[PDB]
């Protein structure tokens, strides 16, 4: 029993980070067969950041200029290329720990774990979402760029996340393993906008079903609803809406407790308009949005990984 | 920016996670150097479970009774030894993945990142704190045992918990990779109490200049207070008595924010008083007391680790 923020095992992503510096930049590299993958902003200074022009500055750098070390060895650089937002550094040594591994783009709302690290090294892991609105809510300090977010399905990690921006608002942008950035962000220091931050109504579902598995059981109420009417009050609340397939993704839970979709909708919207009356559920006095259905699958039945 | 309940990384203690099989009982054991660690009750059944005499049963066991697996290698045990809690198997094989490492027995209010690990392999990291009463409030199913809690010093693995028992309320209580339990409790399928679960005042305090530090700062008013003043308040609300000690530890996270401790103790005060009137801090709705001042610093600094 019990139920807490829980990140992938961190041991399979630590084995691929490296440290990457060019000119006075250092950041992070994510090193993959014979490939070291980065930020592309690692060419700029804090003045080019303000407005780079990123093909123009790579086609002062050669592969020379990219020093990238993994622990205290250093690789040498044979080839790189910009791919969107990303740069490519082809080694001349495949990474002896490279994992089983792909590149996923995720979906908002989908969750994913984040390997924090600094000049290569990890500091440490942590749970996140990416937000409806396409930023994560993270732990980032300078330099922290190029740390990763995966997911792992029993032996092969799946890269979805690399970090690139602190928006000026505190929350943070990246890309995925391509080098694409989730949402409008550009890697570029300039002011912009995320976006109605709405909640991930179906993961806040999921949550409710593990806290009655846990036996948080208070906030059932007596009520039933439609997705339309709930919907409506979703809407109210910047609660995303919800759709057939969400209420699909929940029948296992659904039907392990024994709870119509439905009627969990109805208790979250009484919670929605009540409010939780100083009560908690499952040790927090807010309703969280950062567990998929798969997560609370995964948890309440013990999946293990390699 | 931002600021996470973040765990170590886990790869040095996934490369020491092992499968331990007595009889019909499986769980998870730590193997550094030729020993591996893992509960005693491995040698129980579930009925033995309800009034065990650990001494007497062990009589039985003999060296070819403990099945050790390593991923899909079997390990040969060649001795085998109780100390409190815990048995202590030797291998003929010394773990080549052993990590600088070191046993603690930490102080209740201090943290520690726990591996959740089944049938030897990892299924997840989290962060948690050894609560005043001597539980832990984790996520452990029915295998979970012999999972271990431990903190990172660059290089070096502190191994502070093995998980041993879940109480019938729901937390969690183990011990010292030396087998002794924190708390009162016992390795007995018996009904055990654990007493009043108390707020971590100086974790509550560390987290509050954290969110000071990241922009938080609403709940910051124009009181001081004394410490007794305060301990007066903090009894009433079941929060643990500060000390100068705590105050000394505080310490630099005064100087950085230029808040000093008695200051935020008011703020704390007034928050406990008046409560939260529906705001956050740091995204959560409630006073959180898992963040130790050194965490704090950890984190708002990017301390990274081999």
């Amino acid at each position: 029993s019990g139920f807490r923020k829980m990140a992938f095992p961190s041991g399979k992503v630590e084995g691929c980070m490296v440290q990457v510096t060019c000119g006075t930049t250092t950041l992070n590299g994510l090193w993959l067969d014979d490939v070291v993958y980065c930020p592309r902003h690692v060419i700029c200074t804090s003045e080019d950041m303000l407005n780079p022009n990123f093909e123009d500055l790579l086609i002062r750098k050669s592969n020379h200029n990219f020093l990238v070390q993994a622990g205290n060895v250093q690789l040498r650089v044979i080839g790189h290329s910009m791919q969107n937002c990303v740069l490519k550094l082809k080694v001349d040594t495949a990474n002896p720990k490279t994992p089983k591994y792909k590149f996923v783009r995720i979906q908002p709302g989908q969750t994913f774990s984040v390997l924090a690290c600094y000049n290569g090294s990890p500091s440490g892991v942590y749970q996140c979402a990416m937000r409806p609105n396409f930023t994560i809510k993270g732990s980032f300090l300078n330099g922290s760029c190029g740390s990763v977010g995966f997911n792992i399905d029993y032996d092969c990690v799946s890269f979805c996340y690399m970090h690139h921006m602190e928006l000026p608002t505190g929350v943070h942008a990246g890309t995925d393993l391509e080098g694409n950035f989730y949402g409008p962000f550009v890697d570029r220091q300039t002011a912009q906008a995320a976006g109605t931050d709405t909640t991930i109504t179906v993961n806040v579902l999921a949550w409710l079903y593990a806290a009655v598995i846990n036996g948080d059981r208070w906030f059932l109420n007596r009520f039933t609803t439609t997705l339309n009417d709930f919907n409506l009050v979703a809407m109210k609340y910047n609660y995303e809406p919800l759709t057939q397939d969400h209420v699909d993704i929940l029948g296992p839970l659904s039907a392990q407790t024994g709870i119509a979709v439905l009627d969990m909708c109805a208790s979250l919207k009484e919670l929605l308009q009540n409010g939780m009356n100083g009560r908690t559920i499952l040790g927090s006095a807010l309703l969280e949005d950062e567990f998929t259905p798969f997560d609370v699958v995964r948890q309440c039945s013990g999946v293990t990984f390699q």
